[PDB]
Order: C-alpha cells, then sequence, then structure tokens
C-alpha cells in the first residue's frame, strides 16, 4: 500500500497528471468547515426506509413548498468541472449536507458522466464512493441518472443485464432512479421503470424538454406531445413524473404553461430539471413554482450558474416571500457553499473558463457536455476556428433529421455528423444528391439502424436510406437483439481476469465497461487506492 503510494506520488511528481499541463503543486488552505444550526426533521430518506415510496409520494403532494433536490454531486461537476470532482472533496460535506440540509428531498449523486468517468480519469470504484456517501449520508435519499436502456453504459444491453444494475444499486444505496431515454421512447423506460418499483425504490419517470412548446413553427413538440408522454408514463407505474431540460431550454412562460398542462394532465408529482445556460433558470423555477411544481433540481452556489443548475440559496431568496417558499435552511446552505467554493478552488486545470449567460442555446439546442466535447472535436482537427458555422451546421442537421431530442448519446449523432458535414464541406443538398458515395460517422449510421432506439415521428425516409446503405435496420428494442450475457460466467472470467472474486457490483461494472474496468483494476494494482489522496496531491504530486 505505501509502496503504490509513493509510487503513484513519484509518477504524478515527474510526469505530471494526464490530461492536464504539468504545473507546480500550489500551496491551498484548509476548506472552510460550516458552522450549522442543527434541526432533526423527518427526511423523505426516512418515510421511504419506514414507510415506502409511496408514502413519499404522498409526502410530496401533501408539501405546500417546494422541495430541492442538490445536484452538486453529480450535475454541478459534471457540467463546470468535467465531472472530476473526488470522492474526497465530497467526504469532507457530505456530513455537513446530510444534517445541516435535511430539507432536501434528495441529492444527485450518481449515474451520467460519474460512473464512467470516475473509473476512467479519477481512478476511483463508483461503488465505493457510493458506499462512502451512504454510510456518511443516512438520512439523504440518493438520486441517479439512469438511462432506461443502457443503465449508465452506452452498448447495447440485455434486460437481465438491467434489472440487475437496478437491484445492485438500489442494494448498494441509490433510493431515487431517474430513468429517461433519449430519443423519449416508452419501451426503453418500461422495463427500468417495473425493475425500480419492484426492488422498491422510487421510480422517476423523465420527459426530455426539447424545442418550444409555445413556439407554433414548431409543432412536432407541442403541449399535446408532453401530455400524452406523461399519460403514457403514468401508466407505466411511475412514482414521480421528471422533466428534463439538459440544454436548459425551457422558457419560464413555457414552463409555467408545461407544468400547469401536466398537472392537470397527470396526478404524479412532477419534478423538473434545467439548467442555467441562458441564465433563465431561477426564473424558469419560479414560473414551474406558481404553476405548481413539486420538486427541483438545484445546485450549490459555488457549482451553480452557467452550464450548471440554478443556485439553491439564489432559488432560496426567489421565493422568499411568495405564496411558495423553498423549502431549506439557507444559512446552512451557504455554510456549506464556502466549502464548496475552497475545494473548487482545486480543480482549476479542469475549469472551462470564463463564463457568460449564452442564449444561442435556444438556437442550437446543444447540451454543455455536447458542446464542450464538439467544441474540443472541432480544436482537434483544426476547424475550431468555424464553431458559428458547426453550431449552424448543428441545428441544420438537427432539422434534417426530423428534429429529435439531443442528450446523450442522440445529441453526439447530431454533433458527428454536424462536423462531418463540415470537414467535408456538405450541404442539404450536397448529402441528399451524394450521399451514396459518402460514408458517414458509425453514430449517425448507428441512429439511424435503429440501434439508439425509434425517434418520434420515425426517420426520414430517404436520409435513412442514404445513411444506412446495406446494413439491417431494427424497429423494436436493440434490447431485445442484445447477445445473451450469463452472470456465472462473466463472474468466473472475470475471476480469472483480476487476482479475486469479484463481487456483484463489479461484475455489474465490467459488464457495463469491459476495458475500462479491467484499466482501473490494472491502476489499482499498480497505484493502489489512490481516491484517499487529497485533491492538489492527487493532481500535482
Ligand atoms: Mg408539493
Ligand atoms: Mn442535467
Amino acid at each position: 500500500r505505501g509502496t503504490k503510494t509513493l509510487h503513484y506520488l513519484s509518477m504524478i511528481t515527474v510526469n505530471g497528471f494526464p490530461g492536464i499541463e504539468n504545473t507546480e503543486k500550489r500551496h491551498f488552505e484548509e476548506p472552510r468547515q460550516p458552522l450549522l444550526n442543527l434541526e432533526k426533521k423527518k427526511t423523505a430518506k426516512n418515510i421511504l426506509d419506514e414507510q415506502g415510496a409511496d408514502a413519499v409520494v404522498d409526502y410530496v403532494k401533501n408539501t405546500k413548498e417546494v422541495l430541492l433536490t442538490d445536484t452538486t454531486l453529480r450535475d454541478a461537476h459534471q457540467s463546470l468541472l468535467a465531472t472530476r470532482l473526488r470522492l474526497q472533496d465530497m467526504k469532507g460535506i457530505a456530513q455537513a449536507i446530510d444534517q445541516g440540509l435535511p430539507e432536501l428531498f434528495s441529492a444527485e449523486m450518481w449515474g451520467g458522466a460519474t460512473f464512467d468517468v470516475a473509473y476512467r480519469f479519477l481512478n476511483e470504484s463508483p461503488w465505493y464512493r457510493l458506499r462512502k456517501l451512504r454510510k456518511l449520508m443516512p438520512n439523504t435519499m440518493f438520486q441517479m441518472l439512469f438511462r432506461g436502456s443502457n443503465a449508465v453504459g452506452y452498448q447495447n444491453y440485455p434486460d437481465n443485464v438491467i434489472e440487475e444494475f437496478i437491484r445492485v444499486a438500489a442494494h448498494e444505496g441509490i433510493d431515487v432512479f431517474r430513468i429517461f431515454d433519449s430519443l423519449n421512447w416508452l419501451p426503453q423506460m418500461e422495463k427500468s421503470i417495473q425493475a425500480v418499483r419492484d426492488n422498491g425504490k422510487i421510480a422517476e419517470a423523465t420527459i426530455c424538454y426539447t424545442g418550444d412548446i409555445l413556439d407554433p413553427s414548431r409543432p412536432k413538440y407541442n403541449i399535446q406531445y408532453y401530455k400524452d408522454l406523461a399519460k403514457e408514463l403514468e401508466a407505466t407505474g411511475a412514482h414521480i413524473l421528471a422533466v428534463k431540460d439538459m440544454a436548459g431550454l425551457l422558457k419560464p412562460q413555457a414552463a409555467y404553461r408545461l407544468i400547469s398542462e401536466l398537472k392537470d394532465t397527470v396526478d404524479l408529482p412532477i419534478h423538473l430539471h434545467t439548467h442555467d445556460t441562458s441564465g433563465n433558470g431561477i426564473i424558469t423555477y419560479s414560473g414551474a413554482t406558481q404553476a405548481g411544481v413539486d420538486i427541483i433540481d438545484v445546485a450549490t452556489a459555488s457549482l451553480a450558474g452557467g452550464t450548471s443548475q440554478p443556485s439553491m440559496q439564489s432559488i432560496y431568496y426567489a421565493l422568499e416571500h411568495g405564496p411558495r417558499h423553498a423549502s431549506i435552511n439557507v444559512k446552512n446552505a451557504e455554510q456549506i457553499d464556502h466549502y464548496w467554493e475552497d475545494v473548487r478552488k482545486y480543480y482549476a486545470p479542469f475549469e472551462a473558463g470564463i463564463t457568460s449567460p449564452q442564449t444561442e442555446v435556444y438556437m442550437h439546442e446543444m447540451p454543455g457536455g455536447q458542446y464542450t466535447n464538439l467544441k474540443s472535436q472541432a480544436a482537434a482537427v483544426g476547424l475550431g476556428h468555424r464553431f458559428d458555422e458547426i453550431k449552424q451546421m448543428y441545428r441544420k442537421v438537427n432539422m434534417m433529421f426530423g428534429d429529435i431530442i439531443k442528450v446523450t448519446p442522440s445529441s453526439k449523432v447530431v454533433g458527428d455528423m454536424a462536423l462531418f458535414m463540415i470537414q467535408n464541406d456538405l450541404t442539404e443538398e450536397d448529402v441528399y444528391a451524394r450521399g451514396n458515395e459518402l460514408n458517414f460517422p458509425e453514430s449517425v449510421v448507428s441512429f439511424f439502424r435503429g440501434d439508439l432506439g425509434q425517434p418520434v415521428g420515425g426517420f426520414p425516409e430517404k436520409l435513412q436510406k442514404i445513411i444506412v446503405k446495406d446494413k439491417a435496420v431494427i424497429t423494436d428494442r436493440p434490447g431485445l437483439h442484445a447477445e445473451k450475457v450469463d452472470f456465472e460466467t462473466v463472474k468466473a472470467d472475470l475471476e480469472q481476469k483480476i487476482g479475486y472474486e469479484p463481487g456483484d457490483h463489479e461484475v455489474i461494472s465490467y459488464i457495463m465497461y469491459p476495458q475500462v474496468f479491467l484499466d482501473y483494476q490494472k491502476m489499482q494494482r499498480e497505484f493502489g487506492a489512490v481516491t484517499l489522496l487529497d485533491t492538489p496531491t492527487f493532481l500535482h504530486g
């Protein structure tokens, strides 16, 4: 253990940290520990543990105030710090979050990019992070972002694999599963919702908001589409209806109209998740609060704004004297935000830069992760000076594909198409004419084969035959055609590859990420548990 520790320390000291500029270690002060005025309240986690998920739904329904879900541990640092927030910085404040903020509905700490990024770059197990945070926060519900068909991975998986992931995640401490589909397709979400219900946890059926319901020029995603989707999601038996605004597209008037119209439609509580990219996140949450939204997704102030969530303290002060107040202790929240600012000072190499509110997201509708990835891709191929034209081409490609819902991985399809069109100097007419000779990117080909599912209204028929030439096109769930996985065989093979008997979580991690888990195990054998190091020492040695 010690030998591995000085091995990692010497490696980082001499060769630097991979992916960041080699820089001498700055001296940091100790992060400020909060002074909390503690109150003992019965949280939603106590209700879930004692009386179940339906009692949690009843408690949310009977709460006149708007509940808050803290996205600091997942989405705030996914948007701002490239998901690089380490478990050490979280566990410095996890107990303070659990005790000083018992009014929180849940804390989003898992799913999304965290599962892959922790293994690949932070060299720490996300299961280990979940276990440590669960021990430190016994009275906080743990929210996770769950893709309905692929769980946290990106490959095609059978239904039993997704069910096993749900069972193991619920056993290890995930309480709320925010289940979403990239194309808002119900069959991808139905089985995951049913498995979350069978494990006794809270299933959040999620609608991804795209376009503008108040714009009649785009009637594909109008209020009737969202009402029908909410009715279908209510039919699945999900406890809470969720509305994901991945790019901050929901305008406050549209927010009020959408939340009200969903409110007379279904009786589920409504959870709204938005980003502050346009700078309108606070007023969007306020307009949803007047319409009667139940839970909204907020982040701590030092990790809020920009591509991240709206601030929890600011949304408290925005609704302080209105008809509905935010359910939070704002003094404890500010005391915690002091620590979060101090530890955000550690992650200077991963900062995006100077950030201003951008209303161009109303035009290209790119999520912040897709925005950063496409900017880096354009910089790599020598087209970084044409990023405005790349964004225009992104909007045009989204319209060409039939106005699809753009989130991971469907936003990557549009980004790859836009980059390929900019690279080869192609217009819409050029693709419709010379697309037979063209070799489209594999993500676009996989999307038009049906590997991502079926989009709303189907594919454009001519563009589909242009993009996929002789490859087979499926019209049903790709998980039905997934190659069968036997957990005993995978467990035995993993016991051969790594030098010990794996747990259920390790087998399920090997199934989601085969090469990434093996690389993590090799780095664990070489460098040990580097998660115990502090972040300046972890990055600079
Ligand atoms: Mg309520
Ligand atoms: Mn988000």
